[PDB]
């Protein structure tokens, strides 16, 4: 018997954003963005009503090494606080062991954001110097990439980042971007290419993406194990891709948005 | 029950699976080499099974006959129980995911255009707006189905042309498509996946290239029949191999490291 599906998501541009007039709107209407549009399409194809909820702790999801407790959107699924996560949530092994992911709806890789003119072209460049600090988001997949890497350059970078003072890590993507912008070239931020490429086309047009991506992976829609939504959501992602809807939404929220010419 | 050798279906498609030069003097899995040969050994090791590589009997990827509803190719081998797993450049598609399971993707790709160098085409729109240069796809597979099913104006126009073009613009194998580009003096362009296009661009005689952006974005996945006991282990193994950098290493090994075009 049909119940409203609780969707957990995260305020992250341009995936989910508060509309300019949000104070006078209610419920799902408060929000706009790629994942807001994706949620409406998935719900229509799968035949469910839903409520968008912003993850309580503002995090993507990681497992505490000591307590083994998951936080973020992953934790909301694991502990039964939400039915589905529709967000830029990276498909990773440690997550797929505890939740299920749809096929990917978007490709990405880890990338470098600099303030324009910063003399860095690559991860190797960052690793060979100390004047420019660099770091990642907490409680996400990029931090874990570095923590786990056995590649020489990335291992060196992790050894630096994990002990750097003051802390190079940030609580949100927006904090990382602000830190690049205010640091006069002395901070570079490691973040997913999707977010990097969005910000490069927003005023004040003072950042850019440098070097190749460090890896290749995808975002997926996540459900708790045993969910009755799993198969329908997976097939709906593939239907949306084949209809060209995912490519339409990417153009709508990245390039049609562009403010830097 | 007792542990049983897993039958792997795959397809002779360079550089995924190729006969070794000395294959007549080798046995079993040792007869073959390529990206998917290396990936199968790793999937089997991570999942703890023994396996036998077999080449798909009909040489096809997989499509459902509209009239008989029978699946051919590697998809049919899984559907009908002739193989336990497909480890091949098999595109994840909705109609296939309805009848088999796919792992998470191990390789990204999109449909792309191969030209003979110097052909005056930069895009799908360019192909659609002219008639001097013919163009086609593999005669069975996901690229043909993309065109057949598209509602996008440029692609619909291309399909309307391709489906009625005589003599046939379709080809039986990738190698046939590539040969047709090479011998056609610029008057044939081939629509094929970016992975295969980028491989051939780095092979002698270095006379083709990939032009324009990809027309779509998708992936290849390892496929199992529904209800397979291998499903979860294979899926987690794909994710582990990507995170440990093995997939990017294998792509470099079979595409670029011994590329022949400098
Ligand atoms: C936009 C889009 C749509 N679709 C449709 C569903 S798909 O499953 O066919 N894939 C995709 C896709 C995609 C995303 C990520 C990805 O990661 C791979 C990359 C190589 C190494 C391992 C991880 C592969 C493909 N992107
Ligand atoms: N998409 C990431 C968050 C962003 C990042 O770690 O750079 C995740 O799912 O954890
Ligand atoms: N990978 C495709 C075959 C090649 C193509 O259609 O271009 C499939 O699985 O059908
Ligand atoms: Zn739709």
């Amino acid at each position: 018997s049909n119940k409203t599906v609780v969707v957990t998501t995260i305020l992250e541009s341009p995936y989910v954003m508060m509309k300019k007039n949000h104070e006078m709107l209610e419920g799902n209407e408060r929000y706009e963005g790629y994942c807001v549009d994706l949620a409406a399409e998935i719900a229509k194809h799968c035949g469910f009503k839903y409520k968008l909820t912003i993850v309580g702790d503002g995090k993507y999801g990681a497992r505490d090494a000591d307590t083994k407790i998951w936080n973020g959107m992953v934790g909301e699924l694991v502990y039964g606080k939400a039915d589905i996560a529709i967000a830029p949530l990276t498909i990773t092994l440690v997550r797929e062991e505890v939740i299920d992911f749809s096929k990917p709806f978007m490709s990405l890789g880890i990338s470098i954001m600099i303030k324009k003119g910063t003399p860095i072209e690559s991860a190797e460049d960052l690793s060979k110097q100390t004047e420019i600090a660099y770091g990642t988001l907490d409680s996400g997949s990029t931090k874990e990439f570095f923590r786990r890497s056995k590649i020489a350059v990335f291992d060196k970078m992790w050894t630096y980042m994990r002990s750097a003072e003051p802390s190079v890590f940030v609580r949100t993507t927006a904090e990382g971007v602000a830190r690049v912008r205010k640091s006069k070239g002395k901070y570079a931020y490691l973040l997913e290419s999707t977010m990097n490429e969005y910000i490069e086309q927003r005023k004040p047009c003072d950042t850019m993406k440098v070097g190749g991506n460090l890896d290749s992976k995808g975002y997926g829609i996540a459900t708790p194990k045993g969910s009755s939504l799993r198969n329908a959501v997976n097939l709906a992602v593939l239907k949306l891709n084949e209809q060209g809807l995912l490519d339409k939404l990417k153009n709508k929220w990245w390039y049609d948005k562009g403010e830097c010419g």
